[PDB]
This record gives C-alpha cells, sequence and structure tokens, in this order.
C-alpha cells in the first residue's frame, strides 16, 4: 500500500513557441489531450525565467525529467523544422529518451524543394525523409501531435 | 615511459556538407589548421555509411568521442542555423561535451528579421542573441571556426 506512483511526463518541443500566442492554443490542446490519461505536458514556457540562459537549462531540465519527447518537426520558415526543436531532440537522442515527431508536410526533402539541390545549389538531402536525417532514428514521423501520443500510449505504459 | 597519449578530437559540425563539393573545401582548410596541432577533426561525411539511420549513428559516436564540437551556426537558408547542426549541438550539450559556436553573421535576431515578428507574423526571439536561445550556453559566439579553434586550444590542453 502507498508505493510511490510515477506520473508520465512528455517535454512538448516545437515552434507554437512563437505563435502569436506564444503557444497557448497549441499548448492548451496538448493539456487536454494529456489530462485524460494522467501524462504531464513540460512545455518549455512554464515558469518561464527572463535570462536566456535560464530558460535554456529549464528547458534541459525537462528532457532530463521526460519519459519521452513529441517533437513538432513541421517546415517553420521554409521547409526545414526549427532548429530550437532540432536542439531538443539532439539533448533527448543523447539521453536516450524516446523521440517521437510529427510534421504537417511528409513529402520527401528533394520533393519539398523540387530539386536535388536549392535556389542557391546546395545539396537537399536524398534519403526519401522528410527532413534533415539527423532528426530520424527509426520510429515513424507521425502526421499530428495526436497520432505520436497514441504511440507513446502504446509503448510506454503506466 | 610509453603511457597510453590522448589524441584531442573536434567534431566538425556544420551545413559545408550541403555544398556543391560536399564540404571538400571547409573540411580541407579545417583538416590542415588542426594538424598542426595534433588534433583529430571527426568529420561528418568520414567513412560514409549509405543508410540514413547508419550515417545519424556514426556522426552521434563521433559527438561521443570527441574532445568538443565546433558548429558552424551560420545563416542556412534563410537566418536560422542548420537543423542538422543544432541537433549536434544538443546531442554534445547533453554529454557534457564543450561545445564552440561561430557564425558568419553576428546580428541579433531582431536585426536579422528587421522586426519583433517575421513576415508571417511569427514571434522573432529578443535577447540579443544571434539565434535561437538553445543554442547559446554562454561561451562567446565565435567570428570564424579559426576563433573558435583558438578558444579549444587555450582551454583544452593536451
Amino acid at each position: 500500500h502507498h508505493h510511490h506512483h510515477h506520473m508520465r511526463k512528455i517535454y512538448i518541443a516545437g515552434p507554437a513557441v512563437f505563435n502569436p500566442d506564444m503557444g497557448a492554443s497549441y499548448y492548451n490542446k496538448v493539456r487536454e489531450l494529456l489530462k485524460k490519461e494522467n501524462v504531464m505536458p513540460l512545455i518549455p514556457t512554464d515558469n518561464e525565467a527572463t535570462e536566456a540562459l535560464d530558460i535554456r537549462q529549464k528547458n534541459i531540465q525537462m528532457i532530463k525529467d521526460c519519459d519521452a519527447v513529441i517533437a513538432d518537426l513541421s517546415p517553420f520558415r521554409g521547409h526545414e523544422p526549427d532548429c530550437g526543436t532540432a536542439f531538443e531532440v539532439g539533448c533527448a537522442a543523447a539521453l536516450n529518451k524516446m523521440v517521437l515527431t510529427f510534421t504537417s508536410d511528409r513529402r520527401n526533402m528533394r520533393e519539398k524543394y523540387g530539386s536535388g539541390v536549392d535556389k542557391d545549389n546546395l545539396r537537399v538531402e536524398g534519403f526519401g525523409l522528410p527532413f534533415n536525417l539527423m532528426l530520424y532514428d527509426g520510429v515513424e514521423v507521425f502526421d499530428s501531435f495526436e497520432s505520436a501520443f497514441k504511440y507513446f500510449l502504446a509503448n510506454f505504459p503506466s
């Protein structure tokens, strides 16, 4: 009786923070979905500090604390995912955390750019993947937060 | 006599790999500079595999093996650094490796975009930094590979 009970935690990585509402609508949808499953969202803007290094360190700690990262790798300011999100996925990979990714655009990079090179003759990756291959670890690239979360529930039981 | 001697190693992160020459000119300059100091460059395209996951794993291992990362965070396909490079910086951070960064453009993000929002009304960070704050750890942002390498030599002795 009354053993410690772990509450599952997911780090919510993605450029929704740059939305005019600072991610509110995105984070609210995440909160409502996770609440049903007794899963804690670890959100980048939670208890926000004022200094860049403090913000960064708190986010890195969230990744250390999490059971998984669900990362929004949707196009940000062009065809490439957000670099902040990419940094967070790298952190998670190094820490051997479950990393689940999604995007609004699942086309191959070469389909997105329409060629094997960009407008400046720089090479576009040709590995049949939607984004930089460093961001792919073998887990299916999902179509939405919701489909990534379903994988989490099926693969990280309470 | 004849104790093991560690050879210093630096992971060479950056989007030079997407150059028409696959980074040859960049990597050659790096090789020549490091050779003088008996430092090994760990280069992303070295002994390259054919499968995405193998390429990724070999690169992650280079980061595990390195004493530092020197990362090229120059604008890539716009004002944002390369996401592959950003993933590698996150990996290094999580592994407590020395991370040294440089860029060809040291202006604040808000100077680069010319406003507190981008063309789509998405927020541009206002922390007086040249790129996403996740990529800044308190070490000076350098102007070139060479100036970052000088910091390495001064701060990671043989």
